[PDB]
């Protein structure tokens, strides 16, 4: 499992559950192409949404709807979305974790790279 | 000043000196229209880039060059750049600090409305 | 200022008011050596903690009673406060800015140097 | 296992390995007594710190020696450590994990409570 991504709530404390998450890569053009989506699950993770074959080297987008989740909770917060945008195995493949921390006024978004 | 900017290096524990920064703010039709641009000063702020006249209800977008930041200080980063989108005052006028912490891998921010 | 110290809500977005602040420095024997203290003003800020001439080289604690802060909001936390252990003015006098970002489950600080 | 505690480097984008952490219990006097110890793995994770019997209520800070670590790496550090003072179970039994990111100039500690 080359990508995951890993979503937790900082302000209640917990993993941030069945949160949106939408993966693209940027095209020999300029534009951003669909690349895979899912959601979290009850422990606010994200696995197999691509494989060793098709995850080639690439700058590739996570965008996180961290929107939606606080609006579930009632929190109209200040950020649409939380979005990392990175280039993968540029020295070969290697395994990524996109591990995000969030809050309704801030957020982190770490690449944790693995070989 | 309602909008003001501030990008800090996680590696060297100082302020992100001259950073350019971007503001888009989301038109009707959904598409990005410019808004205002600039650099970090010393203080690793970026002051004066809107009006409350002109710094409307609105989805804002903050793109900062964080790259060119890392490449100046001999340093080749994983991350792009660093990109910010928030909804600004829907429920009348706030001042606005947008904060970034920057690292090769990461990147952290805040937003302090009063 | 050598010392300034920020407190800000992550929860509500705003300036930490009214937070307590204290300021240890650990003496020749091991022990924490009062130094300073404090509490936030409207800004979130606390300034004039301590000059030029009392902030020696040392470990500093900066003691953060998180705790009162949402008491007083109605929130009963789980973090019981923040401490922030640094060495300072180790290569010569510098000024330092120490941040903290606060929920009742956790806390992310900053130090900027220059 | 009520107590584990992650640590990432959000500075190399990686798991912290070989950190030590050390975890103490403010006893009924007003002082710090050790309470359980351990130094992080390949994965930047500690397990089996205590059992579910020795977790009892109790204020506990966890201590990750931050300072050792960057120094390892030849990067110098602000902060001595980064750490997290909580009250455990205070409303029954939780398991507690401490996910912190860190950083030369700076740290995060949050802690995911779950049941």
């Amino acid at each position: 499992c080359p990508l995951m991504v890993k979503v937790l709530d900082a302000v209640r404390g917990s993993p941030a559950i069945n949160v949106a998450v939408h993966v693209f890569r940027k095209a020999a053009d300029d534009t951003w192409e669909p690349f895979a989506s899912g959601k979290t699950s009850e422990s606010g993770e994200l696995h197999g949404l691509t494989t060793e074959e098709e995850f080639v080297e690439g700058i590739y987008k996570v965008e996180i709807d961290t929107k939606s989740y606080w609006k579930a909770l009632g929190i109209s917060p200040m950020h649409e979305h939380a979005e990392v945008v990175f280039t993968a195995n540029d020295s070969g493949p290697r395994r990524y974790t996109i591990a995000a921390m969030l809050s309704p006024y801030s957020y982190s978004t770490t690449a944790v790279v693995t070989n």
